[PDB]
């Protein structure tokens, strides 16, 4: 009640630990139960792992960057498969439509520390793995049948 005014007790205390968590337990980490579905893929137990920041083509907001991370071994696809855990997991960012999941239909286009963006030429994707460049940043850039094509034909996505 406010009638005791304060909180505090002059109990001793040599040693504080109340501003911290005390231990007492086993210091470990845990994958969501979606992750195991796309994030498998993310490292999410690999802290090694890659970081990558997107920018769309309409990204009007060049602030807000797609924060997902990628192991070594396996393929981008895992960087637009984190769309659907996104989505669910901050409940933001309108939805995209889970047809349009297939990497093979988005392809990632490499760009300058500019923020320019180069058509000449596409970005890894379901191809082979992201951090191949070693670097934490592109943007997506247009897969039109004819780039769908050559990715798909070249590697086929994995039915049911």
């Amino acid at each position: 009640g406010p009638g005791h005014m304060g909180s505090v007790s002059n109990a001793k205390a040599p040693t504080s630990a109340l501003r911290a968590l005390l231990e007492h337990k086993e210091n470990s980490s845990q994958n969501g139960p979606l992750a195991e579905n796309f994030a498998c893929f993310c490292g999410h137990a690999e802290s090694n792992a890659l970081c990558l920041n997107i920018y769309f083509p309409s990204s009007e907001c060049p602030s807000k960057p797609l924060f997902v991370e990628l192991r070594c071994n396996v393929l981008v696809s895992e960087a637009i498969g984190y769309i659907l855990l996104q989505y669910v997991n901050q409940q933001c960012v309108p939805p995209i439509e889970d047809e349009a999941q297939n990497p093979n239909y988005w392809n990632l286009r490499i760009v300058e520390d500019d923020g320019e963006l180069d058509e000449d030429f596409p970005a890894l994707d379901r191809v082979g793995p992201l951090c191949k460049f070693g670097f934490d940043a592109f943007a997506l850039v247009k897969a039109c049948p004819a780039q769908i094509k050559e990715n798909q034909a070249c590697y086929p996505f994995k039915s049911k």
